């Protein structure tokens, strides 16, 4: 982000060349010139690139997104003058006010209408249960009722919700995010009317923006249903439209989620004072947004000035009377979960390919943020029979507290033979009664025989080889961005593990394929900014990296595939073989980590494992911005580990249940 510049991100359906005319003015007045873009899924391209230090000035979305953004740190706090604030209606500045500090400037009120073609359909209809009857009228012209985007959540949540259907239940001044309301007998009864309107052929589950805006601007279709941005086309090719309430359904109105349209600054923007300068006093403005509106209309603006020059429009009144009936958009970081989940459900379900109850609950499922795990899945019991060919294998991935469990492995463990660990020396020696043969592949019995740090893909490859049985592979995982500070912080005093030998495919990567961060024998001094700029850091997602079978991505050759692709196949292969382990334990949880390999492995320790809360990687001070960089930066790792937390946690419980009621009956017995 360059001094003396403003850059602008704002949606592409929404009035930029408007914006660019304000941004002209702008420019004209102070010298500042000011560069307004609409990239693609530019709400998705923010939090990746604010955590650097790149990205716009100033991001426009609607309030919905930035809640999220301001979690990690990526807004800057807004400082309007009450004079100001006054100037704006006070529900607008409500729907940007995130833990209790102002996080945007609000531009404008949204919501979807029902738009027809009044020399088609002079008068709608008032509900959703009489389309189809008019579709079939109009199907007799060749013509159809209604086209509407049926791929964004968005534009078909106002039936969804009418019944019933709700996001996060609001209860005690907050969002509550465990009670998720889409998969309520509401929500059913919504999705299962636009369900039966494909069935019966009244519209098509494939139609999206692009299909019913073209249909509707030609003529072919009598209703859609849209923002007021889709007013400038409509003008455009001289259709004789009006804007409408929403049908009702079961006698009750579409309730659609509200969104305010507003405008963000980048928190590592150098020109703040430059875009609040911008925002209040040229964009915020009877003129200012009048050039947008011109361009694509905004809906019903938060300057109470210019809101009442417009709102005799009566395109602007239908929006005002939707937006009543409908519920202003939650802020909190939940919402992208909550979109997400609803829009996958809501394709399959259109598309006949799921039930509508099955989509639902996998939706609500997903927007809870839930992990649905089986009873074989909680279930790890090893009869671990050390004098016969089981073999337990440890896969020690790098800052996860490998080294304390390794020592725990070797010297804790109560055996009638255990390993044999001299004075002095770092191995031990781990043989099965009477022979000379090792029950432990590890760092401290067998050393490194597979490579250094051997990962999954090394260890499945050459352990079978190297030994010769029953493998039970363990590991231990930790929170991915205590993990990665733990690992700049060694690399900064000396760590390379430059001699591991990230086999794949039966060859280590060539330079290309893996370039090193460093020149010279080390990369020790390096600052936390140098270590997360270099492209190959081996860091960067760890755990999933050393967990899954690289060779289902081309080994290390990036160019093999994109990363659209190479990803959710890391992601799940980590997962599977993660799960699918003897066991594995969390480094924050020692006491819990015990238990369960106790439990699984029927061995017990000598000493009780212990919690060392101060850690190298505790005492970094870490602003919000950089442990939202750093998550970017491990975004994989950030899934892997709500996963294993859960599933390791679910464990627990599982087995510590079993274990109180069989106490129970015994002393029931007796
Ligand atoms: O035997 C020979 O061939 C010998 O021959 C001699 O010549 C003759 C001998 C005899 C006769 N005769 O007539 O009788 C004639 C001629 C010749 O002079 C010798 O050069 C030659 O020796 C060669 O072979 C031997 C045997 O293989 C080699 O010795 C072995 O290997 C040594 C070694 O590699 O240094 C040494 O191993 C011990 O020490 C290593 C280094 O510390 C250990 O490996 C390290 O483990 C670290 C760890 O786990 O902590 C790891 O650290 C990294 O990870 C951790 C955890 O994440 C982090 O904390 C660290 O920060 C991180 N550091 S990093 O970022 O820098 O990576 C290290 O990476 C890893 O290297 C090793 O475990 C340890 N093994 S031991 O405990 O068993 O001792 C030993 O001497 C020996 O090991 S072993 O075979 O017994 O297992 C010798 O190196 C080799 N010389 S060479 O010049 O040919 O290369
Ligand atoms: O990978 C699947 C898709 O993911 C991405 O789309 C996501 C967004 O990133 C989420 O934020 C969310 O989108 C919401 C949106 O936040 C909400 O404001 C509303 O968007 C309206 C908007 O307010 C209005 O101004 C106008 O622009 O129409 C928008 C609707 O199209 O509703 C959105 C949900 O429909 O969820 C979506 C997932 O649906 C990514 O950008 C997609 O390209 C990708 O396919
Ligand atoms: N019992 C314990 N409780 C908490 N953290 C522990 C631990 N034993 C080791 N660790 C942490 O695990 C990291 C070392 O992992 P490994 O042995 O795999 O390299 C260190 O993190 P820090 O570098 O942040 O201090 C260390 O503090
Ligand atoms: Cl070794
Ligand atoms: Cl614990
Ligand atoms: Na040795
Ligand atoms: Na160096
Ligand atoms: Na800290």
């Amino acid at each position: 982000i360059e001094e003396g510049k403003l850059v602008i991100w704002i949606n592409g359906d929404k009035g930029y060349n408007g914006l660019a005319e304000v941004g002209k003015k702008f420019e004209k007045d102070t010298g500042i010139k000011v560069t307004v873009e609409h990239p693609d899924k530019l709400e998705e391209k923010f939090p990746q690139v604010a955590a650097t230090g790149d990205g716009p000035d100033i991001i426009f979305w609607a309030h919905d997104r930035f809640g999220g953004y301001a979690q990690s740190g990526l807004l800057a706090e807004i400082t309007p003058a009450a004079a100001f604030q006054d100037k704006l209606y006070p529900f607008t500045w409500d729907a940007v006010r995130y833990n209790g500090k102002l996080i945007a400037y609000p531009i404008a009120v949204e919501a979807l209408s029902l738009i027809y073609n009044k020399d088609l359909l002079p008068n709608p209809p008032k509900t959703w249960e009489e389309i189809p009857a008019l579709d079939k009228e109009l199907k007799a012209k060749g013509k159809s009722a209604l086209m509407f985007n049926l791929q964004e959540p968005y534009f078909t949540w106002p039936l969804i919700a009418a019944d019933g259907g709700y996001a996060f239940k609001y209860a005690a001044g907050k969002y509550d995010i465990k009670d998720v309301g889409v998969d309520n007998a509401g929500a059913k009864a919504g999705l299962t009317f636009l369900v039966d309107l494909i069935k019966n052929k009244h519209m098509n589950a494939d139609t999206d923006y692009s299909i019913a805006e073209a249909a509707f601007n030609k003529g072919e279709t009598a209703m859609t249903i849209n923002g007021p941005w889709a007013w400038s086309n409509i003008d455009t090719s001289a259709v004789n439209y009006g804007v409408t309430v929403l049908p009702t359904f079961k006698g009750q109105p579409s309730k659609p989620f509200v969104g305010v349209l507003s405008a963000g600054i980048n928190a590592a923007s150098p020109n703040k004072e430059l875009a609040k300068e911008f925002l209040e006093n040229y964009l915020l403005t009877d003129e200012g947004l009048e050039a947008v509106n011109k361009d694509k209309p905004l809906g019903a603006v938060a300057l109470k000035s210019y809101e009442e020059e417009l709102a005799k429009d009566p395109r602007i009144a239908a929006t005002m009377e939707n937006a009543q009936k409908g519920e202003i958009m939650p802020n909190i970081p939940q919402m992208s979960a909550f979109w997400y989940a609803v829009r996958t459900a809501v394709i399959n379900a259109a598309s006949g390919r799921q039930t509508v109850d099955a989509a639902l609950a996998a939706a609500q499922t997903n927007a809870a943020a839930k992990f649905n795990f089986t009873e074989r899945d909680l279930t790890r019991d090893v009869d671990f029979n050390i004098k016969g060919d089981d073999v337990i294998v440890f896969l020690h991935i790098q800052k996860t507290g490998g080294t304390t469990f390794g020592r725990h492995l070797v010297r804790n463990i109560r055996l009638e033979q255990p390993c044999d660990c001299k004075a002095g020396q770092k191995k031990c020696t781990c043989h099965r009664p009477g022979k000379q043969e090792s029950w432990l592949f590890s760092r401290f019995s067998t050393g490194w025989s597979c490579g250094l740090h051997a990962d999954w893909t090394e260890l499945t490859n050459c352990v079978p080889v190297i030994m010769d049985r029953n493998f039970y592979y363990i590991t231990m995982l930790r929170d991915p961005v205590s993990r990665y500070l733990s690992e700049w912080k060694h690399v900064q005093r000396g760590a390379t593990w430059k001699t591991s030998l990230h086999m794949c495919d039966g060859r280590s990567p060539t330079q290309d394929e893996l370039p090193t961060c460093y020149n010279g024998d080390d990369w020790s001094g390096v600052t936390l900014h140098d270590f997360m700029d270099c492209p190959s850091n081996l860091a960067n997602n760890r755990q999933v990296r050393m967990l899954a079978d690289l060779s289902l991505v081309g080994c290390y050759n990036l160019s093999t595939m994109n990363e659209s692709e190479r990803n959710p196949i890391l992601l799940a292969s980590a997962k599977s073989n993660l799960k699918n382990m003897a066991f594995y334990g969390l480094t924050e949880f020692q006491r819990k980590t015990q238990y369960l390999f106790e439990r699984t492995f029927h061995l017990r320790f000598i000493s009780a494992f212990t919690q060392i809360n101060s850690t190298r990687a505790a005492n970094v001070e870490l602003r919000d911005d950089m442990r939202s960089r750093i998550e970017q930066l491990n975004m994989l790792d950030m899934q892997l580990y709500e996963f294993a937390k859960d599933l390791f946690l679910q464990r627990y419980q599982f087995v510590r249940q079993r274990e109180r009621q069989e106490e129970r009956l015994k002393r029931r017995e007796e």
